[PDB]
RNA sequence: GGGGGCCACUAGGGACAGGAUGUUUUAGAGCUAGAAAUAGCAAGUUAAAAUAAGGCUAGUCCGUUAUCAACUUGAAAAAGUGC
DNA sequence: CAATACCTATCCTCTCCCTACTGGCCCC
DNA sequence: ATAGGTATTG
């Protein structure tokens, strides 16, 4: 009895199927367990497992940090609270037992109910002198009056609970603060370097202009406007553009040929302005950083929009700006509504519900959704003008605590702090004595490089201990080894070398990794000139003349530079030709370049001695991003530079690692050359061995110690090491689901294994990361097309508005611009054509007026195109708008096109499948089913494991009319393991040669055609460009065994897919997660509510609803009724939440006591997680939602002839116009089939769904439309079957009618039906006859 | 075919440090005419505290990912059970 | 019970490691 | 975006 398996594997199911010799499907009778008088079933061994996505960790991650983020601010007021204790007990007793207790209602107060001075006279005084927090801390800051200890505290605590961001280094307010005085420097500045075209810069007033409330480029409008001669992309224009935070191109100021496009903002400025001052000098230097200070001094200005010359507290001075301005203006629209719009007074100001100041201030409405209710009203009344003016600013009634003071760095919060301490430790010496104590816990941050603070109980932590003692941001410097946690930090994460698995990789930007790469790329390059009889290797004496006249004095070395600079000024060659290298060398001594811009010291970087030193800096470079380490990890080498050098070394900074360690490098040594790897790069005679024949070669010992250093470890389970694999952990989900399956299918067939397996994967917020992109693109271009063109980000989520968007609104075949309205005339084109390479993403797609315009179709654009549109085209890959393999590819006539070679490549690409994550599958059964070894001790491969790409089957089904329609069920993925599994074998048998290309385990014009023709075996006549014609049997060449009859396989692969009864089992899963909703409801009289504190009572406080069950449970008790007590027996299902789950599993019966229940009958309690399959009458399933909703649970198996006409009348997915014409004849001659389908659905429906009023919904409106075409009937009967099918219920639309959810809303029947126990492919059941219990 | 180093891109996964809102209860004396219902007017911008209930290991730690049909034997882990 | 309509925490900065899609140079 | 919880209305 042999057989093979097809699997489908996907995110959300797992197709199986079981196949014999002649592609049939078995069927068994298995046996039935339970208490039901049935024994057995009968079962074919096809069907599908389904299951909910497997999530991410993220969302768990940012809970847990966000929770920890809660608990250190809560330490950082417990330790502010510490140091005012004794003296606040002086003062007074109780004050911060008001404080903890504010939260709860008098009645359970302990303590009087006004918190901060304990009587409503002084309450009542102090939120009348300070209406908002901010007043008592500006007065704080600037009066010279001793003041009450509380309120100092409050101020602290103000400050120190909500610190602000740590975005800015160093320290703040260096006198960058004022904008006039900076924009006055950079004018000195420029007219020192410019005395011949001096900028009169008298009259304009730099402070309103560039601290002006409005858009970058508009204030670089106004400010050039202001100066008559200057335009905005001259010098002083760019500059002005870089300190706004635009990004100017400084090529053009200084006729430059290296792009100097410079943001203040990235990362690469600091190299990028060194690059840039590589060209023009270091005079210029002082220009740019005077630049760069005015940046600074606009930013603040954003935030302190006060004179910081009368408050030493501007942004407190601010926030009142904001109150002051907010009552003012609340007084005077208040006057305006009475006078002009009396009538609309209250539901301004009382309705909470409308968006006016009453749902502003009081009920949910946000700012923005304020100004949108409140913008027609201005407009519509007489002296709103300025009030206009400040709403279209965002600056209008503004409160103090918004969304946008996350630009307020916590250097200013720390300045008020310290000005407050300042001004009362003359008072209060603990506060003298524990000013910098203050000040630390607002500066103190938990270094990243450190991690959570454990001891011994963290699965997240790394972090060592100096000393074993409470780590306190006081002494966290002391406790804590920030050292090694550092070192760890990124140790931790990094690879070892494969080859020697104990030693560690070296840093990507090694001087001694660079020189490999260098030598090893160097080594294979040869040459011949007129005399040379045969292309030479270059030898060591040559390679070391390249890298040190070549590689030494560029960055980077092209070919030219190597025939010119090299081979013509040394070996005096006119003419030389090169192989190996193409345009320019991969490989280069960037490090060498930078050690020699800091240090300019050649010689001390070309002697072998400082090798050490120099591998140790870089590695300190690379392991620290802490300046402070770094300087004092390299301490060490200080009396080797001056302080200059030093200081542009500590500068210095590298990312990265490489994929081999140094003593494979430079380490290890041939036994009998003594020499290393790097030593055979540098010199290997005339044999010029790279890295992988050095370590390959059996008369070398490289290979025989990386054999001896191997080690293997402790093996991974099966779920470690599909958990470790590299993929999305939804398709690890079903990759883990997938081994399950075969699992249980060798178990049914009596612990045989299968003959084949063939397997299938199929293919694989974000109008966020549009929006982001476009943004980018469009600003780094210089483009307005987002001021003439505003989008959102969802309207990105159309395909050809978002490549207008990514082109800047411009035809990329044509230089010509392209209209948005017109996106419905436009073209969409594949830049590589389709019937080559099948991608249907942006980055083959392109938006064009006409495709005709693109050249000839059967190729790459035309070189005319190219010639047009190359520079736009570089324009929008610098814009990161194109990805550079769009452009290569626009490009590829410039190469010549598509060769034969490609069109091959691209056609096998299509059928043989290479994703490694596929791989990885294969390998998993691979290794699972061939465990036994021959007489040469090689695998011996039983189990040939096959995998297939998509199209595949795809083409099978719509070749030989085999069609799917996923919305009729979920037959479809065990369809298409079936055919998966057809198919595989057919093909292996029918082709053997082709097992290397299919099967798991170790001219161009001839592939192209073969690759194209490969399943053509299939087919009685195939029509090729004329017609040829196949036997009717296909059998192998070789064996003469048969393949396929065409006559007899077909009709049972027909017979297969009519089958009725297919195993489709959804996976039954407890819930996780989140307890609840998230919401904090509102206090109310009902007990749906759950407190969010163990003493809150949710009538008094509010609290959570809605709790998610993790799994419901079958309680069979007896309950108290009546005033009376009298104990009467339930059968019921309780919904144990996630939140009770750990006490109910404690102990159960204790829980059901507390929940009610008595005499519990402890063994008839059954646990059921969601998806709980139930059988009631006439085949009727339904399958559990929760403790109190069911979901529907039955398949609507329509028949085949129903199906393939749904398809091919809907126009799913063509073929010959006389086939099409066929198809056409059939649909119209088969027409009845829309009122059978009709028909079927309807039966089904009463049997099953049970939703009369849907039903009768559905039945008018399919008689209402019965002379729509039948295109649109058909198209709309398809989402009919959203009434039917499995799972929860769902609303759906037939033409323009819509249908509601009809749910199940109770779940009291599934307890006396018939519970049903599936394995994972549903062929074994344990069915539970529940009316027998109670 | 599978595999490695390098260059360029493209898409994903995992971890650390931090900020700003939101919400909830309380505090911020509402006033006047009416028995009340109510009417008229005044006012509004701020703060405290919680932000999964909680846990023991008591850390400036952990608490939403992964994994789960049933039954037997098992403390569990784990095996085993049906053409 | 049954059906109906409404509800559902959000945004942002920052340090770093890893694999893998395709194209290319050289090799096992 | 789903799809389960909830108060409201019978
Ligand atoms: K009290
Ligand atoms: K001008
Ligand atoms: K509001
Ligand atoms: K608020
Ligand atoms: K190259
Ligand atoms: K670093
Ligand atoms: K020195
Ligand atoms: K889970
Ligand atoms: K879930
Ligand atoms: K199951
Ligand atoms: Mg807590
Ligand atoms: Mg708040």
């Amino acid at each position: 009895k042999k057989y093979s398996i097809g699997l489908a594997i996907g995110t959300n199911s797992v197709g199986w199927a079981v196949i014999t010799d002649e592609y049939k499907v078995p069927s068994k009778k298995f046996k039935v367990l339970g208490n039901t008088d049935r024994h057995s079933i009968k079962k074919n061994l096809i069907g599908a497992l389904l299951f909910d996505s497997g999530e991410t960790a993220e969302a768990t991650r940012l809970k847990r940090t966000a929770r920890r983020r809660y608990t250190r601010r809560k330490n950082r007021i417990c330790y502010l609270q510490e140091i005012f204790s004794n003296e606040m007990a002086k003062v007074d007793d109780s004050f911060f037992h008001r404080l903890e207790e504010s939260f709860l209602v008098e009645e359970d107060k302990k303590h009087e109910r006004h918190p901060i001075f304990g009587n409503i006279v002084d309450e009542v005084a102090y939120h009348e002198k300070y209406p908002t927090i901010y007043h008592l801390r500006k007065k704080l800051v600037d009066s010279t009056d001793k003041a009450d200890l509380r309120l100092i505290y409050l101020a602290l605590a103000h400050m120190i609970k909500f610190r602000g961001h740590f975005l800015i280094e160093g320290d703040l307010n260096p006198d960058n603060s004022d904008v006039d005085k900076l924009f006055i420097q950079l004018v000195q500045t420029y007219n020192q370097l410019f005395e011949e075209n001096p900028i009169n810069a008298s009259g304009v007033d730099a402070k309103a202009i560039l601290s002006a409330r409005l858009s970058k480029s508009r204030r670089l409008e106004n400010l050039i406007a202001q100066l008559p001669g200057e335009k905005k992309n001259g010098l002083f224009g760019n500059l002005i553009a870089l300190s706004l935070g635009l990004t100017p191109n400084f090529k053009s100021n200084f006729d430059l040929a290296e792009d100097a496009k410079l943001q203040l903002s990235k990362d690469t400025y600091d190299d990028d302005l060194d690059n840039l001052l590589a060209q023009i000098g270091d005079q210029y230097a002082d220009l740019f950083l005077a630049a760069k200070n005015l940046s600074d001094a606009i930013l603040l200005s954003d935030i302190l929009r006060v004179n910081t010359e009368i408050t030493k507290a501007p942004l407190s001075a601010s926030m009142i700006k904001r109150y002051d301005e907010h009552h003012q203006d609340l007084t005077l629209l208040k006057a305006l509504v009475r006078q002009q719009l009396p009538e609309k007074y209250k539901e301004i100001f009382f309705d909470q519900s409308k968006n006016g100041y009453a749902g502003y201030i009081d009920g949910g409405a946000s700012q923005e959704e304020f100004y949108k209710f409140i913008k027609p009203i201005l407009e519509k009344m007489d002296g709103t003008e300025e009030l206009l003016v400040k709403l279209n600013r965002e600056d209008l009634l503004r409160k103090q605590r918004t969304f946008d003071n996350g630009s307020i760095p916590h250097q200013i919060h720390l300045g008020e702090l310290h000005a407050i301490l300042r001004r009362q430790e003359d008072f209060y010496p603990f506060l003298k004595d524990n000013r910098e104590k203050i000040e630390k816990i607002l500066t103190f941050r938990i270094p990243y490089y450190v991690g959570p603070l454990a001891r011994g109980n963290s699965r997240f932590a790394w972090m060592t201990r100096k000393s074993e003692e409470t780590i306190t941001p006081w002494n966290f410097e002391e406790v804590v080894d920030k050292g090694a946690s550092a070192q760890s930090f990124i140790e931790r994460m990094t690879n070892f070398d494969k080859n020697l698995p104990n030693e560690k990789v070296l840093p990507k930007h090694s001087l001694l990794y660079e020189y490999f790469t260098v030598y090893n790329e160097l080594t294979k390059v040869k040459y011949v000139t007129e005399g040379m009889r045969k292309p030479a290797f270059l030898s060591g004496e040559q390679k070391k003349a390249i890298v040190d006249l070549l590689f030494k004095t560029n960055r980077k070395v092209t070919v030219k530079q190597l025939k010119e600079d090299y081979f013509k000024k040394i070996e005096c060659f006119d003419s030389v030709e090169i192989s190996g290298v193409e345009d320019r060398f991969n490989a280069s001594l960037g490090t060498y370049h930078d050690l020699l811009k800091i240090i300019k010291d050649k010689d001390f970087l070309d002697n072998e001695e400082n090798e050490d030193i120099l591998e140790d800096i870089v590695l300190t470079l690379t392991l620290f991003e802490d300046r402070e380490m770094i300087e004092e990890r390299l301490k060490t080498y200080a009396h080797l530079f001056d302080d200059k050098v030093m200081k542009q070394l500590k500068r210095r900074r590298y990312t990265g690692w490489g994929r081999l360690s140094r003593k494979l490098i430079n380490g290890i040594r041939d036994k009998q050359s003594g020499k290393t790897i790097l030593d055979f790069l540098k010199s290997d005679g005339f044999a010029n061995r790279n890295f992988m024949q050095l370590i390959h070669d059996d008369s070398l010992t490289f290979k025989e110690d990386i054999q001896k250093a191997q080690v293997s470890g402790q093996g991974d389970s099966l779920h470690e090491h599909i958990a470790n694999l590299a993929g999305s952990p939804a398709i690890k989900k079903g990759i883990l689901q997938t081994v399950k399956v075969v699992d249980e299918l060798v178990k049914v067939m009596g612990r045989h294994k299968p003959e084949n397996i063939v397997i299938e994967m199929a293919r694989e917020k974000n109008s966020r990361e549009r929006m982001k992109r476009i943004e980018e693109g469009i600003k780094e271009l210089g483009s307005q097309i987002l001021k003439e063109h505003p989008v959102e980000n969802t309207q990105l989520q159309n395909e050809k508005l978002y490549l207008y968007y990514l082109q800047n609104g411009r035809d990329m075949y044509v230089d010509q611009e392209l209209d948005i309205n017109r996106l419905s005339d436009y073209d969409v084109d594949a830049i590589v054509p389709q019937s080559f390479l099948k991608d249907d993403s942006i980055d083959n797609k392109v938006l064009t007026r006409s495709d005709k315009n693109r050249g000839k179709s059967d190729n790459v654009p035309s070189e005319e195109v190219v010639k047009k549109m190359k520079n736009y085209w570089r324009q929008l890959l610098n814009a990161k708008l194109i990805t550079q393999r769009k452009f290569d590819n626009l490009t590829k006539a410039e190469r010549g096109g598509l060769s034969e070679l490609d069109k091959a490549g691209f056609i096998k690409r299509q059928l043989v499948e290479t994703r490694q994550i596929t791989k990885h599958v294969a390998q998993i059964l691979d290794s699972r089913m061939n465990t036994k070894y021959d007489e040469n001790d090689k695998l011996i491969r039983e189990v040939k494991v096959i995998t297939l790409k998509s199209k595949l089957v795809s083409d099978f089904r719509k070749d030989f009319q085999f069609y799917k329609v996923r919305e009729i069920n979920n037959y479809h993925h065990a369809h298409d393991a079936y055919l998966n599994a057809v198919v595989g074998t057919a093909l292996i048998k029918k082709y053997p040669k082709l097992e290397s290309e299919f099967v798991y385990g170790d001219k161009a014009t001839a592939k192209y055609f073969f690759y194209s023709n490969i399943m053509n075996f299939f087919k009685t006549e195939i029509t090729l460009a004329e017609i040829r014609k196949r036997p009717l049997i296909e059998t192998n060449g070789e064996t003469g065994e048969i393949v396929w009859d065409k006559g007899r396989d077909f009709a049972t692969v027909r017979k297969v897919l009519s089958m009725p009864q297919v195993n489709i089992v959804k996976k039954t899963e407890v819930q996780t997660g989140g307890f609840s909703k998230e919401s904090i409801l509102p206090k109310r009289n009902s007990d749906k509510l759950i407190a969010r504190k163990k003493d809150w009572d949710p009538k008094k406080y509010g609290g959570f609803d809605s709790p998610t069950v993790a799994y419901s449970v079958l309680v069979v008790a007896k309950v108290e009724k009546g005033k009376s007590k009298k104990l009467k027996s339930v059968k019921e299902l309780l919904g144990i939440t996630i939140m009770e789950r750990s006490s109910f599993e404690k102990n159960p019966i204790d829980f059901l006591e507390a929940k009610g229940y008595k005499e519990v009958k402890k063994d008839l309690i059954i646990k059921l997680p969601k998806y709980s399959l139930f059988e009631l009458e006439n085949g009727r399933k339904r399958m559990l939602a929760s403790a109190g909703e069911l979901q529907k649970g039955n398949e609507l198996a329509l028949p085949s002839k129903y199906v393939n006409f749904l398809y091919l009348a809907s126009h799913y997915e063509k073929g010959s116009p006389e086939d099409n014409e066929q198809k056409q004849l059939f649909v119209e001659q088969h027409k009845h089939y829309l009122d059978e389908i009709i028909e079927q659905i309807s039966e089904f429906s009463k049997r099953v769904i049970l939703a009369d009023a849907n039903l009768d919904k559905v039945l008018s409106a399919y008689n209402k439309h019965r002379d729509k075409p039948i295109r649109e009937q058909a198209e709309n009967i398809i989402h009919l079957f959203t009434l039917t099918n499995l799972g929860a219920p769902a609303a759906f639309k037939y033409f323009d009618t819509t249908i509601d959810r009809k749910r199940y809303t109770s779940t009291k029947e599934v307890l006396d039906a018939t519970l049903i126990h599936q394995s994972i492919t549903g062929l074994y059941e344990t069915r539970i006859d529940l009316s027998q219990l109670g």
